[PDB]
């Protein structure tokens, strides 16, 4: 009917892990978000963290600008009452919506114009205490009978260690998907993961959902790997080129405009890791 664009659905990833933005920079981004995500911003601790919130408040407002075309310093978001992002109400979309994950060096974002999405980012990583089994003990109620017997099939405890981290990507996709938060009872969640090995350079599709012992086939999930070591996860609700797509600060920053005034004060207030031992 009009001359005009249509919304497909969105993957994009950041490195966050190795963005190293000089002063100016950070303080150009810290006046392009909201005031109140500012803030928020403002108190982590730990820079990785600072520059991975922003990595994704940048990519969402990107996303609005870009694929919605409303002026940056127009875009209103939002958050649910369980703190889901949200755009404020009221674009021609039936069901615009999207979901962001940050976790090791990335940050990741899904959306989508119809389908109701949720994502999730994992990277493997050695028990920080306890061997494996007692690690796997430990996060026992996380995952099923079955599904535990899908984790520990494999004789290499590093490959089970992988498929924990997938499975749980899997589930906090489909959480984040519905925005429930915290409570939910990840016992009535059963995946069955296929394929069982997964390589870089393809999103896989095959992975089913059970919930409370019935299969959900309204819902969809897909599963890639951004580097040998990062497990990412978007769920999705009822010529598809799904891959992430990876972008720099400069991509974050194309339909960016100063909102607030620059903050020096958001400028050398940060610790890094690199000044402590890791440890836990
Ligand atoms: C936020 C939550 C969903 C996950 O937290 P997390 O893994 O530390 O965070 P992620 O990096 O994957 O995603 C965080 C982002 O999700 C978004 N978000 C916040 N609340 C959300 C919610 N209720 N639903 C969906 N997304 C939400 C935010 O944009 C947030 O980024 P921000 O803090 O920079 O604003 C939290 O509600 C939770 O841990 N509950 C689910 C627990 C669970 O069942 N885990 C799976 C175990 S197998
Ligand atoms: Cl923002
Ligand atoms: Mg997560």
């Amino acid at each position: 009917l009009y001359f005009q664009g249509h919304m497909e659905g969105v993957r994009w990833a950041f490195s966050c892990g190795t963005w190293l933005p000089s002063r100016a920079e950070w303080l150009l981004a810290v006046r392009s978000i909201q005031p109140e995500e500012k803030e928020r911003i403002g108190q982590f601790v730990f820079a990785r963290d600072a520059k991975a919130a922003m990595a994704g408040r940048l990519m969402i407002r990107k996303l609005v600008a870009e694929k919605l075309n409303i002026p940056w310093n127009h875009i209103r978001l939002q958050r649910t009452a369980k703190g889901k992002p949200v755009l404020a109400k009221d674009n021609p979309y039936p069901n615009f919506n999207f979901n962001i994950s940050h976790q090791g060096d990335y940050a990741v974002l899904a959306a989508e114009p119809e389908l109701q999405v949720g994502i999730d980012i994992m990277k493997t990583s050695f028990p920080g205490r306890g061997s494996i089994p007692e690690f796997f003990h430990i996060m026992k109620r996380k995952f099923t009978n079955k599904e535990w017997e899908t984790i520990r099939s494999f004789k290499d405890e590093w490959t089970q260690l992988d498929m924990f981290y997938r499975n749980w990507a899997l589930k906090e996709s489909f959480i984040k998907a519905i925005g429930v938060g915290l409570g939910f009872e990840l016992q009535r969640l059963e995946f069955d993961l296929s394929p069982l090995n997964l390589d870089i350079g393809q999103v896989y599709k095959e992975t089913r959902l059970f919930l409370d012992g019935e299969e959900e086939k309204e819902w969809a999930f897909e599963e890639s790997k951004i580097d040998e070591h990062h497990f990412v996860a978007v769920a999705l609700r009822k010529p598809t080129q799904r891959q992430f797509t990876i972008l720099n600060f400069n991509d974050l920053m194309s339909s960016a405009v100063p909102m607030t005034p620059e903050d020096p004060s958001f400028w050398d207030c940060f610790c890094f890791t690199e000044e402590i031992p890791i440890r836990n």
